[PDB]
């Protein structure tokens, strides 16, 4: 079973200006093959079907918890896109649209025109070409060194999309987004190099970094490392998934300093609310009514 | 951000043998397009993308709580399906395999051979026809009142689709499965529905069940009702999404007494092991060795 | 703009029971890549595209009105179908049936499990192996030779599977409609050819038949070639495409005599209703009620 | 079976200029999830598929011929698209045009490229992402209430995307078709609706509208409602279907005025021809021997 | 069984400046429907598929070695493409690219985001709207005539999106390879129209060329055409497929001449190598040091 | 460019009868995930992508070589499933076969009836599901490292398919290619393995084998092993790709024998021909008057 906590991972920056585009290579880090929808499924459904939830349980405790963690950078990719395509952000209130005025006029020429004709200017579960993804995109062997194999492959390729889309987009929302999980991605790939050498002898750590730049190049993700969060391995749980220690241990790639497990989350930050868009009917048209509606919902004695 | 919790929303019964065919068949369930996943991922980006989550909160609230219960929902499914692909359940080590004498050959003619190739005999992120879960089942369209007329939709065509498949298949660990899952799709159906009532005026609980069919006909969900669980609505986060109430109050479709709001999870029951299929090299051919690591990294714990 | 008749292009008889893999069968014929879908959606797509509708218009007509038939022919196919899933043809109230006594059990182990989990046990739109038809099996090329050529392929290619689907079913209702429609490929083949001849001078017909065997060999096909249903091209339109004898003249492929336009559809047969099963809850799980409401809407008639 | 009438439902103006990412747009509106594809084939196999077609007939009646409706609306979507890709529109012939000169440079930029590389500048079956449109967008379980509230839903649905197509280009054609569809579209919600209040005392009416924006706020449509065309269910048979009245009757959504029947379809306008694209090869590089050919089928005596 | 030489089927310009959308449309033409992936994989299949490979054995020998001229086919488009993208064609070495100065800026905006992404500026295996290729895209019916009827249509309906592509871009790599292939193609579709009328006596080259335009009026046709190479069916094997000349024999359809088999393959002209671009970690970020990793390979004794 | 051999990779043997389930297992090492076409696929996009071709040369040389290697695995596999699938191996004309008799019966009741509707009892572009293989199963980045690691991943996850597939299916036929493959595949991974350890210095062949089963406990790849194929990296080129052995030196994991590159293609074994089959029109009804032909081509040849 699964708790939320209405907070993102990190605090985002206010965006300033909408940029459709920006948001479109942005999905690349969603839906696409290598986005946080595909890590996210693919340790899910290996922590369902995990054989040997108790002999292999440092494994396990693993897959599961890096699952977790994963719900909450699609929540995070998601929150930037949506800031990308704010045209209001966090203003409840919109007046004086008019639909025939043309108002999403500049969609027509955008890469990605359903953000604003299926969604209501807000993400979708696609990438950079529009693609919707598929759950081909997950890998689910039940053998635990192949899945921990294409695992450590993953977050390597997934490292490379984000190191591309913050090449493409200086949009400070991106790269505050792209910088967080440049680090975690750093931390997933380094456990699962750990569990591997565990498991194999096979030194998978050594052939960090791929592609061959480091995270200090990238200032947004130097940041994070300042702070020191590429040592940690957050534990998102109560009370379960206690034996991570085991695995997520010694020297982290980035700087050869002693890795540990923090129980529980980070603090987080806000959660992201793209205002009212009147041109979207985004939460409605003239939502004035509803919000009336949802006052008079606390106006109770009951 | 997310937490994870290492129990099932139900206990599951074991399966006297595999059954693949049933398997196959609960996968609508699970990756079809009315299956856990829709129900889960249109949710999750609904609240995502939810605009007004403070001047709409007790409607942010519903939707974001609701997505959190079907990341277990889509968790059960999954163990059902799971439990009817272990050859050896909670046995860790089987011996005397030989790929040789085609320990599989069982699999050659049942309708889903993927469970066996793809998968090691687990679960996969597909429906009935093994067509693989796609972003496109996802419908976020900004606009509050339309995505609540299509969750109310979704609910009762994802009941619908529940009914035929416990009309197909007479395994306990389905029937327990679907008999729960009607009883919280109920939930559900009516929690959307008070909540288009309270937003439009139409009477939307009215309209249940759909099909005319009542979940007292169904044994297991029978049971569910007889233990109150049509009433609950659980908050599923340690501090947040604390109005639901405002919505979820009144009469219970199902039997027209009071509905309540449940502070936290259910306790649940313990989650499911497959077991060792060496057939499947799952978790691993001859599993000992591995064992015996983690084992070990116990010794070295500091 | 269109309009209906309620009438099957031909009567069909009624199975003596439910044949589930006979009806997944000839969805390959509804929703395959060569089924009745695809040369309705490449003929209309092909017409409304069409360029020189007025200085072509005897291969507009010929395009549009083919178009018009292939309507029919998806209707007729889905009829096969629905007949192939009907458990109680005709029959407009069962009594008895309970969801617990596993009444889908036999749905377990068909090919086509979605027949009875998405489809009320009846026709999708889709193909004997469960992919749903896709828009990318049309071809729009403007090009008018090149669309036509493409169509004499399509017609043949059409006419090779329902051969091979009739070669695998044994049921009256697929082989009188795969007989009828074999006639009617072989018809729309040679005005496709005679097109072709007109336009390039390429004697096309005479490359019939494709595949190398009569239709006179399949007994079903044979009784419509003796109700002379080869030599007619119907016009299917109250007052237009009356030029459709500038192509459609001179000799049958099939046995050298003239063929003629008809002046409007064939009197055809009836439409089929498969009557309730309620363990699908179709059209409800106990209608009665229902019924009830419609006779009460022709009391309260003007 | 089906007829066809060789005209538009309506009159659409003339385009003017070429505007391919208008296009692009609009094809959301034909072959996305919610285009006009979808609703025709909705109600299309549902009423292949519909069980009580005489226990049930004002219903049957209802989803049979608004299906028939749609099949215009695809024909007016495809001919608004083929106007807004024109080049030389209504016109059989332009010379000079030379493949070396880059005669579809501009093609090169556009969102949708294969408008100019599979179609020949013209419309293809595919949403505003060039996705194709599929079959797994209908939807045909059998339960006739479960159909009812889904078509409901999809109409409100098309409406919000048409609307926001609306609100990405000024182009008149495209505002034309636009307008005329809100508005049958309103009548569909409205038949639709008023399908489930007489099944189950639930007023779905009163929803309406959803977004909640009046037609009457974008002029295109006004044009056609100060014409009554909300009142208007056209019949689109030549004898079926007569019980339609059971249904719609009582008051429009719009006004409040008592709807209508309308036996026979509205008096419609031309079809459009786009005209000859050398570049494209449409109908033919140079068309004038083809056009000659079609001369002389016509000279003739026989 | 396949070997391979490390040369190009022809060799082509250097490309001088990137074009990122040419590269888009030249996709259409490696990866759409009517690519050369789709001539080569239906090629492919069918030679595989074959029934009669003796009896037949000129048909067969037909098909098997157009097969593997299509290989090149893939070949030389990726290389065109790779062209368009290169950003330092045949440089080993680029210096001074940071990727906080948005070296991929431009990438934001063209259409197809996944050159960058996905690929490091490199083909992919997709048309111009970003679809992945798909087996659909092959037709083997194991019937020789019907499988040479589709082939036949398939070598003009290639050629036909060649010509729309050559008229979107005057890029001169992409004209080159498209004249060449124009030419190659002409030879393909000659050939299957040749095998049509020895096994049906139907004149089908006498319908070429489709469209009605000549590949004298494209210079870079022309080019070839005046080598020659219309005429050659090259037989791209050792030993085997010796009995071409059975078909590949009589006039040309570009002039009246007598075409020839050439046994062997052309000369060629060298493979492309895009060079190094740091900003897509491709090779390497700084392959340097991976070049002298492989230059210390070669300094050994052994 | 690419030459072609008219043998296979190794002799196949006879079935005694056609099995069509086993066919469709097959099917996943052909056109699935990890089949035969994605190995392929991916090392020949990677080849024709690969910056650096001289100064990474022998890394170059080997992805090109072994995907040359590939070609022959998908005809090897498709030369399984037809061999599989042939009713009459070998045998050019039967007599007697009449569709009226449903001579297809048994393919209605078969996992993929698409088989013997769409091909002609012959293999298709698709896996074990029917899924038809996409592009989307092609990796190529651009960058060496992250290839390679991807490369070493899908020969050991396509590996995992091979056991499997040969686990459910006791064919002989099915058991000689995989044994075969299952060796070829070890070369490869070990060949990817070395090429890592040679750029990275991580000692990635250690990890073999992945399962963590032996090659020698399969009694057919045993007998290659025995033959000597694990040391062998045949060169398929007549002059290129000379420096193979920089990489493929040492040890090899199964034995800890020196490895070796073998100059050319292994002598292999004949093609196999289905011969006909009536019910198929595979590759005529009646194929004698086409047989005919053929032979008085060849009396009139020059
Ligand atoms: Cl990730
Ligand atoms: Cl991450
Ligand atoms: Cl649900
Ligand atoms: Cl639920
Ligand atoms: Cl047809
Ligand atoms: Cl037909
Ligand atoms: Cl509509
Ligand atoms: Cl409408
Ligand atoms: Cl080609
Ligand atoms: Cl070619
Ligand atoms: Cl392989
Ligand atoms: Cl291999
Ligand atoms: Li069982
Ligand atoms: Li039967
Ligand atoms: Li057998
Ligand atoms: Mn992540
Ligand atoms: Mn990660
Ligand atoms: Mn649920
Ligand atoms: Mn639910
Ligand atoms: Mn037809
Ligand atoms: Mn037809
Ligand atoms: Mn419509
Ligand atoms: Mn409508
Ligand atoms: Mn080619
Ligand atoms: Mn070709
Ligand atoms: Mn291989
Ligand atoms: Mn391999």
């Amino acid at each position: 079973m699964f708790l939320r906590i209405d907070r993102l991972q990190i605090e985002l920056p206010m965006p300033k200006e909408q940029d459709p585009n920006a948001a479109a290579a942005v999905q690349a880090l969603l839906g696409g093959r290598f986005g946080e929808m595909s890590t996210l499924m693919n340790y899910m459904y290996q922590s369902f079907n995990f054989r040997g939830k108790k002999a292999l349980k440092p494994y396990y405790d693993l897959i599961a918890n890096i699952a977790t963690e994963e719900l909450g950078h699609i929540e995070l990719v998601a929150a930037t896109i949506n800031s990308l395509l704010a045209k209001n952000p966090g203003k409840d209130l919109e007046e004086g649209v008019d639909p025939a005025s043309t108002p999403l006029g500049f969609a027509k020429d955008v890469r990605n025109a359903a953000h604003f004709i299926a969604g209501g200017a807000n993400s979708l579960v696609m990438g950079a070409m529009g693609e919707h993804w598929n759950g081909e995109y997950v890998f689910t062997s039940g053998n635990l060194i192949l899945d921990l194999l294409h695992n450590f492959f993953l977050e390597v390729a997934a490292r490379t999309h984000k190191l591309r889309v913050y090449e493409m987009t200086d949009n400070p929302v991106a790269r505050e987004m792209i910088g967080y999980l440049l680090v975690r991605g750093g931390v997933h790939a380094a456990a699962y190099g750990k569990a591997l050498e565990s498991l194999t002898g096979v030194e998978m750590t050594k052939m960090l970094p791929i592609p061959k730049i480091d995270n200090s190049k990238i200032p947004e993700a130097k940041k994070y490392m300042d702070l020191g969060f590429h040592r940690n391995l957050y534990r998102f749980s109560p009370e379960d998934y206690r034996d991570l220690g085991l695995i997520w241990k010694g020297a982290s790639p980035e700087d050869g300093t002693e890795v540990v497990v923090v129980d529980g989350p980070p603090t987080g930050g806000p959660v992201f609310d793209a205002g009212h868009d009147a041109a979207e009917f985004a939460p409605e048209f003239h939502p004035g009514e509803l919000y009336e509606i949802a006052k008079k919902l606390y106006e109770k004695a009951k």
